[PDB]
């Protein structure tokens, strides 16, 4: 829109013995 | 909108053995 | 709208054996 | 000062007929 | 100052029919 | 000053028939 | 961790004569 | 980590007469 | 990490009569 | 029968 | 009969 | 009948 | 609609 | 629609 | 439509 | 150490 | 270790 | 280590 | 005696 | 005796 | 005696 | 008569 | 009279 | 009579 | 002023 | 003004 | 002003 903010942090671990 | 803000923050974990 | 805050947080673990 | 934050918010409307 | 923050968010309308 | 942020965000809006 | 905040402030005087 | 925030802000005075 | 922020502002003065 | 039917309608969500 | 059906619309998202 | 039929529409979306 | 203003 | 504005 | 603006 | 999975 | 996985 | 997969 | 010690550990901090 | 000893170690800082 | 010892470390730092 | 008049002044504002 | 009149002005603004 | 009349200004705006 | 400081 | 620092 | 640092 009009001075808008957007922040998106992700983490995805996958550990398989 | 008008000085709008949006955080979002996600962990995904799975440990398989 | 205007002037919004929003923030979410998500954590998600998995132990399988 | 130090470590001061402010935040404002306003909305006005107005409809005449 | 040191570390200040400082947010302003307006919205104005006017319908006039 | 010293680390200082400031942010404005303004909208008008005038719907005239 | 995941989504957190943390926020400090300090001010110290000394004033000698 | 994931999404995190710091903020940190020091002030120091020293007036010797 | 992932999507980490920072900030520091430090601000000192000495006056010496 | 100047004007036979006028509407207005005015929605805000803000 | 002038104007038989008048009509007005205003929809404002902010 | 002069005008038989009049409309208008506005959306703003902001 | 109808609306009439006058100022 | 219909409107009428004078100032 | 039909707006008169007249100022 | 041990772990036996079938799906 | 000593996993075994079969799907 | 020692693992096995078979899918 | 097939597997005389199995041992797992599993840490998980957030 | 196959496997005399096993050992696994996992650890998660997020 | 076919695997006399087997070891796994893993670390993960986000 | 060796200082007739001392003055000293501070203001801190934080 | 050695030192007639001294005067100090400090203003810190933070 | 040394030193009649002496002053400072310190102005520190941060 | 008069400010008088050993240390 | 008068200040005397000796260290 | 008058000011006497001596160190």
């Amino acid at each position: 829109g009009v001075g808008d903010l957007i922040r998106k942090a992700v983490s995805v671990i996958k550990n398989i013995v």
